[PDB]
This record gives C-alpha cells, structure tokens and sequence, in this order.
C-alpha cells in the first residue's frame, strides 16, 4: 500500500495533467508558501451558467509531492459540479491535515487518497495544501462572477 | 457585439502597441497585483512644458486581458493633454468597475470599450485596471516637475 | 593559519559538497537575507526513526563564505543524531557571533573553524549563519514527525 | 552644459566602472526601489586598516541615470579615505535632492554634478540615490569591524 501510493505519486508528478496555464479563465491566483518558498499561479474556468469546473490550469515551483498533488486536484474536480469540487476540496484538506486518523475515501478523492501518509509529516502537509488551497481560492474568485 | 470585442483584444494581445521600456521618462512604476501575482513596469514621458503625454512605455507579465488593456492604455492616452488621458482613465475605469451598469462611450475610450464584459467578472476586472492604475500612478509622479 | 582557513573555505566554495536539492526529505525551509538579498532553499531528510540526519540538501545565492559555510554544514551533520547535529550547530554559531572571543573546537566542527575570523567582520557573520540556521530551522520542522 | 550632462551620463552608462560583484568585501547590501521597481547589490571592502575604501562592486537593474550614477559613485570613492567618501555621498544628495537649489561642486564630485539637472525632476531623484544610499549603507556596515 505504502509502495502502491509511491507509484501513484510518482505518476502525476512524471505525468501530470492539465499542467500549463491557459485560457480562458474567470480567475488567476498565486500562492506562495512561506515556509518552503514554493508557488502556484492557478486559474479556473466555470461554465457559462457557472456550475460546473471547466478547466483548471496552473504552473509554479515545488516539489514532487505538492506537483503530483496539485495534479490530482485537476483530475479530480474539472468537469465537476462546483459544490462536488468543494466536497472532494475538503475531504482532501480534512484527510491531510488529521495527522493520520483519517484515511479519506478512494470513491471520493481517487488518487488523492495515495496522499494520506503524508498526514503523518507534518512539515510536509503544506505540499499537499498548496495546489488544492489555491484551487479553493480561486474557484470561490471565479464564482463570484455568479452570485 | 461580444465577438467583436473579442477581436480588438486578441488583436491588442497578438500586436501591442508601444511595448518594451524606453528613454526618456519622467517617472516609473511597478505595480504587483497580491492576488493574482502580475506585474507591470510602466514609464511616462511627458512633453517639456509637461502639458502632453509623449510616451508611455511598459514591460511585465499578465494575461491576455491585462496585456491586450495596457495596449489600449497605450493608444488611447500618448500625444493626448494630461487632463485629458485623466478623463480617459477615469472614463475606463468608472467602466470596468461599474458591474456592467456604465457601458462606456467609444468616441472617449475607443478600443477601451471591447473591455465593457470584463466589469461583468469581478475576479477579472483587476487584469483591465493593472495597466491603467500604474498608468495613473506614473503620470502624477511624473507631473510633480510641472506644479 | 590565516593562509589555511582560506585555502579551506576556497576548498569548499570550488568542491561544494550535498550541492542540489534531493527527495526525498521531511522539511524544506527557504531563507532570505534582509540586509544582502542572498537566499538559501535546504532541506532535511531524516532515519525512519527520526533519530539521524540522513540528508542535507540545498540550493541559493551568496557569496562565497556562505555557499563554503553550507558546504562545511552538510558534511559536519550529514550522518550524525540529532542531538549532535544540535551541539554541532550552536558550537559554530557561539563561535561566528562570539565577536572573536570563541576560537572553536576542530574536533567538533572540522573545517567549521575555518569560520572563526568571520567572526571579526560583523557584516560578514550572516554569511557564515545563512544555511546553518536554515538547518537548524529545517531540523527542527522535519523532527515534528517524531514528537 | 545640458548636453554635455547628457554625455557624462551616456559615457558612464555604456562604460560603466567598476561593474559586477567582486570579492573581498566587507558588506553586501540589496537595496530595492519600492516605487520603480529597480534594485541595486553593491559591496564595499575597506583596507586592512579600515581607513580607506579598496573596492565598490555591484550588479542590479535599472534605467540608464541610476546605472550611471553608480558607475560615478565608484570612480569617485575607489581609493578614498572613508571620511571623504562620506562627504563626496552627502555632497552629491545634498545636490541631487535640493530641487535645483545646489548646483553641487565638480572639484568634490566630478561627474557627479551631471546630476544636477535630475533635482529638477522628483520622480528622477530615487534614481541617482538608488546606488548613492547603498553604498553609505554599505560603507556603515563594513565600518563595524573598525569600531
Ligand atoms: S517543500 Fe515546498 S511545496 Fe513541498
Ligand atoms: S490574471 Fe493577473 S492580470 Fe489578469
Ligand atoms: S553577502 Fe549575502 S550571504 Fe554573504
Ligand atoms: S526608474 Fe528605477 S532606478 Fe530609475
């Protein structure tokens, strides 16, 4: 299982989706972290009507955790109904920061459950955050366009 | 209407006018969006009475928007009397940041207009204001030699 | 000894050892200077008992006492439990900030003594702190996994 | 005399002196402009004494006048006893910031007085302070070790 996750993380970080920032978009953030000097630019797009994810695209330093990571995150939410991106958004942040007493659900987060033992690493918590933080904030940015 | 607008922008993103900093200038600045981390390194030069915009020259990273705007900036304000590039500024600004409520007159803004539909995306209004507000910022440091 | 604590600290500027950021590792810190501007990225790795440093790792900017002082770093505590990679760090910087009045002990800091005169040229001081108190910074984050 | 200010300033920015960092110094500083945008690193070294400045290095961006006066600020102080490099800085900011009021002396600045004509422009200013104020920080810095 510990090797199983390895290979998951290890294929979105050599194989990542939707990386490269594109167009169009209804919001653009960039996220720093403070500790680590690590960055995201990510950008959303909402359909016309505004409920469902349509793109979600990105570029930034890390390392391989928060890459793969953040590769996930697209994989999991484009296409998805906002408040389903929102649901997986925060079954992976709950998963990650619980400091392993929770394993998250594979039917929820697909491959994002590979970053589970990462909990237990406290430093490394921040990796797994930074694409998926960004996420949050920019989908909330490009739905404002339709309250 | 919506396609049009489309076109004056993809045509300011594919041929800026007045890109790349030049001598001389009476003032620079560099302005750093917080949420979406563009930037934009603006110059002005005014004439030597300091009653016209003789130049305004510029460098950074945005999105197509954000470039496609400061080109406009550009076309719209440079040979023009400062308070007249004042009353453009201010004509572009009130638009964009009205919500969609001021459409914009063509006859003050020009191509200034193709950018009415940002107001409409509150997450993106900040990419049509990067160049203009460092545009602004510019020309009242550079008219301090003139009170 | 003047002629030799230079010929080391050039030794180490030329033949950087644990140069390069690796994984994998428990924390990465990024610092940066205020005064100079200079920056290191450095990582830790430590045993799956949390009780030796298995890795340092590193990248940045800074002159050449810096760059020998994070190379001297890495092959003092690269190995060493962590308690002694402590003892080893406040040894030399005791001595770096003593103005002069801690000459340092060779056979707990090796070639870290060749740092000693630094400790003279109170500008210069940071120089020989940068990546030791980014270690001690990364250490102490990456042992938060073992508490 | 405008236009031979003009040339002055050209002369120094297409040759500059003194460019690139050097080693030994005493102290590095990273001065940013958080108006423009520009930034200076420039290094002092003393003699072995401390009464005299041996080396000004420096790198950096900035526009041609800023980059010319901190060619000028290192033909003036390169072999000065520190003392005199202090009166030649407040010389040269006294002219520079004097709103035209100080035409400044050749036989103290040399070059230096092509700046005059920037006092002129306030916006200009921080210009040719930018490598002129690095270099008093610098210079304070270095001077610890002699205290
Ligand atoms: S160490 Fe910076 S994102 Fe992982
Ligand atoms: S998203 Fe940064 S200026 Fe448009
Ligand atoms: S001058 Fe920056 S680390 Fe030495
Ligand atoms: S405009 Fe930045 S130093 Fe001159």
């Amino acid at each position: 299982l510990e090797q199983i996750y390895q290979d998951v993380i290890l294929d979105h970080y050599k194989h990542p989706q939707h990386r490269g920032l594109r167009e169009p978009f209804g919001a653009q953030v960039y996220h720093v972290n403070p500790i680590c000097g690590d960055e995201v630019t990510l950008r959303v797009a909402l359909s016309e009507d505004g409920t469902r994810v349509t793109d979600v695209s990105y570029d930034g330093q890390g390392c391989s955790i928060s890459q793969a990571a953040t590769s996930v995150l697209t994989e999991q939410v484009i296409g998805q109904r906002v408040p389903r991106a929102l649901n997986i958004v925060d079954a992976f942040t709950e998963m990650v920061s619980s400091r392993g007493t929770v394993p998250g659900d594979e039917d929820v987060l697909g491959d994002g459950v590979a970053f589970a033992g990462v909990a237990k690493y406290p430093a490394r918590v921040k990796c797994a955050l930074l694409g998926w933080m960004a996420f949050k904030d920019a989908l909330a940015q490009a739905s404002e366009a339709f309250e």
